[PDB]
């Protein structure tokens, strides 16, 4: 159960820590899918 | 569904959308946890 709580910018970014993109290896300028999830109220983000 | 594809930003930050904060009330300095969901292979950022 990787996870870690983190902060909201000024501009609604939310960072993803060290620890997640050991499992989701995004660098800067990557595409990636935001997607509000309707059933489980929480939003998620995938490769593209 | 309500979804947006980003650009990561500089400093491994992802913007979540106009589009997707309608349904996602989130405000600047929110506490949010990010959890990786190894079912999904994806990031799920979840309210606190």
């Amino acid at each position: 159960a990787v996870e870690e709580i983190v902060k909201v910018s000024r501009n609604y970014q939310v960072t993803i820590p060290a620890k997640v993109r050991q499992k989701f290896q995004i660098k800067e300028g990557d595409l990636v899918k935001v997607t509000f999830d309707e059933s489980e109220g929480v939003v998620k983000i995938q490769l593209l």
